[PDB]
């Protein structure tokens, strides 16, 4: 028992972490087989990150101008590239530490790990919700772009996020890792800002399965709701639609706990409508959205990763 | 900015994971040199676990009843013996892989990454906090004994922790390295149970200033209060008292916000007097007392580790 917001082992991804200094700019990189990948604006200078024209910023460098450093050994660049917004800088060694893994890219109301990093060296670690407006709430201070996140399946890293850029509320957009970003953001310094959110419903549906999986269950009730009355009610409070898709994603939590996915709704119905009453659910006095079904069967059941 | 529960980077703990197998009995173990550490309850059988007597039950094994796998690797035991709540495998073998570690005991109140793991390997990392009656509020399920809790300070392993049982509510208990139980439990089966909690009153301010750093000021006002009027009032809201060397620990968070460390204790209390009246800070709804002012510096501020 117990519930965590919990990230995935970051070992595979620590030994992937270099260092990329361009000028006086440094970042984090992450190097793959012979290839190191980070965000392009370690081209950048302080009056280039106003408007940058990047190719005309990238056609002016040489391979010498990127020194990789992974740990205290320092990677000799032979190639680079412009991929979107990354930069891809072939290095004269492969990485032995390479794992497997994937680029993935991943859809708002999914979760990843983030293994924080400043200088190539990693931080910390934690789990973060791509949001429905494809900001994510992180915790990155300066230095910190280039850091990424991903999942691991079995032994299998599939890498979907490295960080560009802190938002003007304190939230922070990025890219997939072929340099796309995620949402209608620029690497560049305008006025852009994150855009209206909602909440995640069927995650917090998940999370109330968990709950319940968990002994928490003073929030059920014998009533149910139609779906469409549930997705009235759910509008109303900023929360976005649930589809008969979500209902069936959470059939296998319905079916462990004998909480028909319906009557989980006019629980959710009565929490936005009365609010919480002064109790908690899992330790937490809000209703909670960035747990995914699956990470709520993966906890609550306990699967591992080799 | 932003601001989450932060984990260690767990890698150089991974790769000390190790699976112990006795008889049917299969559980976690932390292999550090030649020597693989697991709880001594991998020697009980399901009628040995109601009052073992662990001596009798240790002198019946050989090290042959003993089966250490380091992935896909057998390590050939070659010596055992107890310590406490803790069982001391030597194997043939130096792990390869042994981070430079200390084995240290932490306080109440203070916190901890936790690389829950099953089968020897690792599952997820979490932040946890050592609660003021030695529980701590993990996510654990049947198979995770063994399992380490530790912190990092540049390149060396600080293990602190070594899960040993879930308590009736739900809440989890283990010992430290040497295997000495933290609080007041056994590693028998009993009618044990947590004892009465009180909120880590130090660990709370220091969030509060993590939320003033990241532009939460809502809670914050023009009043002070003394030290001593301040711990009335936490007594009375079942919060540990604060002494004046907490005071001190929050001089550096109080010198940067600008903001006396006894004016926020007034702003606390007012929290605690009205509640917080529809409004979150840092994402919470709850006044959150699991990070130290440690772990605030180190967020807000950046520190790695190599
Ligand atoms: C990601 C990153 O490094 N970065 C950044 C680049 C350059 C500099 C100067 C040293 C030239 C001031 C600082 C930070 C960055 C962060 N966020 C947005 C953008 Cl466009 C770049
Ligand atoms: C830690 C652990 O493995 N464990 C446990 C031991 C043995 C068994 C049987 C297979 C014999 C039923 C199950 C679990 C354990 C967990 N919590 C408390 C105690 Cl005393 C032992």
């Amino acid at each position: 028992s117990g519930f965590r917001k919990m990230a995935f082992p970051s070992g595979k991804v620590e030994g992937c972490m270099v260092q990329v200094t361009c000028g006086t700019t440094t970042l984090n990189g992450l190097w793959l087989d012979d290839v190191v990948y980070c965000p392009r604006h370690v081209i950048c200078t302080s009056e280039d990150m106003l408007n940058p024209n990047y190719e005309d910023l990238l056609i002016r460098k040489s391979n010498h101008n990127f020194l990789v450093q992974a740990g205290n050994v320092q990677l000799r660049v032979i190639g680079h590239s412009m991929q979107n917004c990354v930069l891809k800088l072939k290095v004269d060694t492969a990485n032995p530490k390479t794992p497997k893994y994937k680029f993935v890219r991943i859809q708002p109301g999914q979760t990843f790990s983030v293994l924080a990093c400043y200088n190539g060296s990693p931080s910390g670690v934690y789990q973060c919700a791509m949001r429905p407006n494809f900001t994510i709430k992180g915790s990155f201070l300066n230095g910190s772009c280039g850091s990424v996140g991903f999942n691991i399946d079995y032994d299998c890293v599939s890498f979907c996020y490295m960080h560009h850029m802190e938002l003007p509320t304190g939230v922070h957009a990025g890219t997939d890792l072929e340099g796309n970003f995620y949402g209608p953001f620029v690497d560049r310094q305008t006025a852009q800002a994150a855009g209206t959110d909602t909440t995640i419903t069927v995650n917090v549906l998940a999370w109330l399965y968990a709950a319940v999986i968990n002994g928490d269950r003073w929030f059920l009730n014998r009533f149910t709701t139609t779906l469409n009355d549930f997705n009235l009610v759910a509008m109303k409070y900023n929360y976005e639609p649930l589809t008969q898709d979500h209902v069936d994603i959470l059939g296998p939590l319905s079916a462990q706990t004998g909480i028909a996915v319906l009557d989980m709704c006019a629980s959710l119905k009565e929490l936005l409508q009365n609010g919480m009453n002064g109790r908690t659910i899992l330790g937490s006095a809000l209703l909670e959205d960035e747990f995914t079904p699956f990470d709520v069967v993966r906890q609550c059941s306990g699967v591992t990763f080799q």
